[PDB]
């Protein structure tokens, strides 16, 4: 509905303890820059449709990116000494697409949000602190996702 | 100053892994490197052999350091993805490295006269440590690890 898009962003980042263990048990790097640059182009393609700019959307999804990134490179720091046996990662390919869904509802969300309800009533920054809670994300991680999304623009 | 001597080395050689992550993420270069970890662990290894020590006693010591020093570096990367530091700057690798390389030459002279001159009471202990291996980025698991397998190496 509205204040709908911060819980969506949330959801997206609670897969990457899975990218985290996959990549790990594999020894791939954190960064893929082939699938950052899928995402980024997903999202700008979605976007275009949808109404937006286009060029606002980009910093977001850097945003969300760069704070999954975070939450993967403090997981495999903390695995060197202190491997988690229960964890047993999903396959890569399914979780991507699970991410690839989520992102897809955020941007529809961003859309309805700004053509309807109005940015007094969007989310502030303490419900947006509420809402994105992870493990190994910080609060300079959520406030730059937060201080992005506040400057995508319909266009 | 002969026995307990270890601790301040290896923390200084933890010291420049900020460098090393630096250097990584300027580069988009992986954490973890393999070749380069190989490399790492068979110098060791030789010089443990010119200094009267078991070998493969040194490996898990040299393993445990790395881990610490990944630790590190991840951390760091994590970071700056949201709080990116300009103006801090990497020193040039190849520099950083011959230092690296240099403490790690020094932990293991020092470990190999305490094993030869003093009783394992006189070496450092847990609390030793950790209160004497403090970085921004390591934890204490990181450095138990390090103990650990501190007192796993042996002369020979």
């Amino acid at each position: 509905q509205c204040g709908q898009t911060a819980p969506l962003i949330n959801e997206r980042l609670s897969y990457m303890k899975d990218v985290a263990g996959y990549k790990a048990e594999n020894h791939l790097p954190i960064e893929d820059r082939i699938q950052e640059e899928k995402v980024i182009n997903s999202a700008m393609a979605q976007a275009e449709s949808l109404g937006l700019n286009g060029e606002s959307i980009k910093p977001l999804m850097v945003a969300q990116i760069n704070a999954a990134k975070a939450i993967q490179y403090r997981y495999r720091a903390d695995w060197l000494s202190q491997p988690e046996p229960g964890w047993q990662p999903k396959p890569l390919d399914d979780v991507r697409a699970n991410i690839g869904e989520l992102s897809t509802k955020i941007l529809e969300q961003i859309a309805e949000e700004l053509k309807t309800c109005k940015p007094a009533e969007m989310g502030d920054k303490a419900h947006f602190i509420n809402t994105i809670r992870q493990h190994n994300l910080t609060s300079a991680d959520v406030e730059a996702i937060f201080s992005t999304f506040n400057q995508v623009k319909l266009k």
